[PDB]
């Protein structure tokens, strides 16, 4: 087959650091916050790699137009929190992470009917 549980899983991590990032907002320290920003950036600069890798694996085109278009959303997400990387607000790192889910929610709904 051409995979597609790793592929869910890497979405599923992201969206369980998003949760676990939200809570430790509220716990408020800089350095844990460091720490999570890059424990995103990590896994999402991995799904990538992945995605890429299943995008050229990809047996349809219409198929492909799925993974390529999260392939730009997950880099999407990275250029974000590059800059959060840079400067940012204890608020605003919240809300980034909470609209961040939002999104790899919507992948997850798009990849799970799988026709
Ligand atoms: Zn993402
Ligand atoms: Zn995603």
């Amino acid at each position: 087959m051409d995979e597609l549980r790793e592929l869910l899983k890497a979405e599923q991590q992201g969206i369980k650091i998003l949760k676990e990032v939200l809570k430790k907002a509220k716990e408020g320290d800089e350095q844990e916050l460091a720490r999570l920003n890059q424990e995103i950036v990590k896994a999402e600069k991995q799904g990538v790699k992945v995605y890429k890798e299943a995008a050229e694996k990809a047996r349809n085109p219409e198929k492909r137009q799925v993974i390529d278009k999260i392939l730009e959303d997950e880099e999407k997400h990275i250029e974000w929190h590059k800059a959060a990387s840079k400067q940012g607000n204890a608020e605003q790192f919240a809300s980034l992470v909470q609209q961040h889910l939002q999104d790899e929610q919507r992948h997850v709904e798009e990849i799970e009917k799988k026709n």
